């Protein structure tokens, strides 16, 4: 037998971190779940217990602690550079670091019409995320996402003009229910290190609200004729605003609402243009997927 | 033996309602997890096999989804009460009613800062629901409550003063952390029956409303002296402005989030004045019940 | 306002203890999930900020390591009721101690036929519990319970003679599935105090087993008329095997499995006698109920 | 912008099957739940709204039902493959079918120590799954996997010799808890068709079978020196004991349990030799990975 590959690190690292403002007296709060997979020349852990290539996880734990100590925490795509760069430099064997966070929501309230300085509400479950590989030699490359947006539109949604065989019992609508969870991931250019993402950073957070404002728009404004149709329209228009993207992914559920016949009880009209009750169902559900690039 | 106690009934009916303004364009959307569950004269169909008793879940079912065709989702209230009363009505020996509603959020949408007419997020996990009681003889019960209402306030939390001996280690403390999941129930005066609910039905949104702006302004301005403390002020305030209501239950975990000694490391100060990066704890948690009622 | 009521405690407190046989060399591992809330005079920390008169719950977490440092975990009714005496005997305020525990399973691992002395299997996640109520000058209350105890049967299960109206579409049936998660609490008579606990300490897991073993033969061998019908019959012969079980709870979903329409492919036949492959349905589901007592 | 890649289908299609033997009256149930995804000529569907390319996923869903009608639903492996064909032979433009199927455990029950003919339990949430991917002139590669088998051992287990730096802390440990969740990939050889994942059919369940019991095993025999080296040493046996295997993958957490340092209470001694009641830690966790191949 050999290795033909490995990884190993610590997973689910909840992190908070607090900005005080000593003059305002405003506080800013982050909180994150944090994951780290360490690749080198560490195949001998495996084969001969030799422990001595194991940077330890509970170690991988303490400098996760250590550097958001002592680096901002925001945006999660150069915290994650930061991190995975610590670890291919600080060890020689070291060769490969992957980071991935979950940035969890904290919204600052408003109360009476004003922000308060110190109190905040996970306004959603929605989260923001990074995938981060910090490779020896090949730089850095990050991956980012909204995922967990939830949606539904009750109407200018259509599916007609499907494929039909024997398989087939699907009728042709052109008035239904879309309702998803948005998973949208916009794939950034490689970057040959920690200063080119610096020299970045304004752009993270520019391109997340982008990808966030159009995904909703265009699900609200297009009446779509399919999911298909539907997300290519939204991969189309983040990648004109942002040259920096080479790709845009999307996963989306079709989470089904059935009409509910009830015309078996004294003639009860709610199907068609009388749909009014639906049966909203957990599973199973359709899934559509694509990949949008340049050109 | 003898049946001491007996209900039965459907769980988990997820129910989608749209209302359609014909004139205007707008729609509007309703999701809830409807729970029905009867008692009555139906000790027979566990002792002796005896079905004529039961009125079908499947039936039950189909009974939710036609009220819900047949009478307004909202307020939940309402529609909790209608649903259970049908069912004592209808059938002789069913003599208790108990309705459970999970209202599930679907907000309008504000694109290029307009809301849209049939587009909606889930902008939280948030719920409100209720719990409807229908007893022959003996009216309507109402138990109306938000849940899943995740909050943090940075500072402005406190705990000292608390017992000591043997078995304390926890320090006392002037500054921390406090995040809880607010589970906040308002207990209703009982109702003789629909008419009296109906003659009622502004009250159940506005008194909602009121229940969770009281909540996040307390939750957001009390200096609290423990998490008992801040939840008997925001009982009081309620109670206060509804007469109507009897009793305010309040359960809310205590979210821990333990501060992270790093001097170890490189004599790095991460605790107290300085405490910036905190390691959020999943379990367990202080757990805080309480329930206010009029003196 | 008044407090009307007041608990308070740590929740999700997970605990493991193992046991070392010096001379076999055989160790047993023991998991459970911990919850303890205290009543009695502490209505003052809500109403006043007096926290003189709360034991922290961080107190309360390691009251519950210590005290299964110093007692045995197992039966999980006699710690309980151990740790439940506790604090209404070291506290002169605390007039009632709820003690609830989830077990979880941790199964010896059989290896080339032989039972090994420490490693071990979560064989399913099948849970026993209890609920433990001291009470100063009431006792000791005990519900006993298993839970997640998931099962199946193919055929030996009806369902006709049902009450039908303009409400009902389910069709009578002679031959269907049943499956369902058990859900059996046994409530024992009050106890007065820790000594008459310990005396009973061998009908504890003696009960326990009966309990399962009644619910799976029953369920197994019962041609069932319905859910109803069959809980009963379980709840009827536990009854019987222990006197000193006061009353017997079941809560059983129906988790429906339906027949599936093929004919519309290729004259595919797929109902009936020639159902074969079934839709599992998720939601919503049946939900039946029984307390049975003594006659 | 152009599709760089897409692929759509079914996911969470759960599907129940029973044999029911007319002879010996036993009856055998088969549950699973399935996903579904297809590529080939379909960027039209995302690009210009062209749905005739489109095989709705209704449909697919429909099929999945139809394929588990006409065919046996084990071993999974079998079906996967069977079902993968059926959409690339039918589909001119779709040129692969990736096919994920989770099987759920229903085991016999036996009751007075004999097998029961129709009941059964899901004895635990342990999954069996198989990815399958059918591409057009590739053949067939199938991947083959147990999950959720979650384990625990209470000595014999150790970790010392790791990395030591600034940024560790973690003490060297020559005795302590291992406890995972077992996730174990084997890789088959590429298949040509169905003829050949046919020939095969027995050497299916005989290898899920052996690389649990060699899991199973090498966790309660290895004196583990490491999560590391005891998951190699697995992976080495099933590759020796079955040729068709290309690679196995281990994904292994490492869920931790603490020691509980009672010293501070009456001097009590829960540490090192003295350690009886631990704290385990639902998180963070560590994670190790690795692929073994052939040399
Ligand atoms: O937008 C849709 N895309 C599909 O691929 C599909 N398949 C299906 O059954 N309904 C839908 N809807
Ligand atoms: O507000 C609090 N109340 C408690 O009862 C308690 N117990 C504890 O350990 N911390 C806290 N905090
Ligand atoms: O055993 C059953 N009990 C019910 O009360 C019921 N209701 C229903 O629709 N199916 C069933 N099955
Ligand atoms: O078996 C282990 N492997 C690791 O890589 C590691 N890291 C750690 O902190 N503890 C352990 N244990
Ligand atoms: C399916 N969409
Ligand atoms: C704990 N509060
Ligand atoms: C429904 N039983
Ligand atoms: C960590 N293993
Ligand atoms: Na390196
Ligand atoms: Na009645
Ligand atoms: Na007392
Ligand atoms: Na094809």
């Amino acid at each position: 037998s050999a290795v033909k590959a490995a990884r190993y690190g610590k997973d689910n690292v909840r992190v908070y971190k607090v900005h005080k403002d000593e003059k305002t007296g405003v506080q800013t709060v982050y909180e994150m779940t944090v994951c780290v997979l360490l690749e080198g020349e560490i195949e001998t852990s495996y084969t001969k217990a030799d422990n001595s290539v194991i940077v330890a996880t509970d170690s991988i734990k303490n400098t996760i602690y250590i550097t958001a100590k002592q680096n901002p925490v925001t945006p999660p795509e150069l915290f994650g550079s930061i991190l995975g760069t610590h670890f291919i430099e600080k060890y020689n064997h070291i060769h490969a670091a992957h980071v991935n966070i979950v940035c969890h929501r904290w919204t600052r309230m408003d109360i009476d019409g004003k922000p308060h300085p110190h109190s905040f509400i996970r306004d959603s479950e929605e989260k923001r995320n990074v995938q981060v590989d910090v490779v020896e030699g090949k730089g850095i490359d990050i991956k980012s996402s909204l995922s967990g947006l939830t949606v539904l539109k009750s109407t200018n949604s259509q599916f007609w003009g499907f494929l039909r065989d024997e398989y087939t019992t699907l009728k042709e609508t052109w008035d239904r229910i879309l309702s998803t969870d948005v998973d949208a991931t916009w794939q950034w250019k490689n970057f040959s290190g920690l200063q080119e993402v610096r020299s970045h950073v304004p752009k993270f957070d520019a391109t997340w609200a982008t990808a966030r404002e159009v995904t909703l728009k265009t699900f609200a404004e297009d009446n779509s004729a399919s999911v298909q149709a539907t997300m290519y329209k939204m991969a189309e228009q983040i990648l004109a605003r942002q040259q920096l993207i080479e790709t845009v992914e999307y996963s989306l559920p079709n989470k089904h609402y059935f009409e509910i016949d009830l015309s078996w009880h004294k003639g009860l009209q709610n199907t068609g243009k009388n749909a009014e009750v639906f049966a909203p169902q957990s599973d199973p559900n359709g899934l559509i997927k694509c990949t949008v690039g340049r050109s």
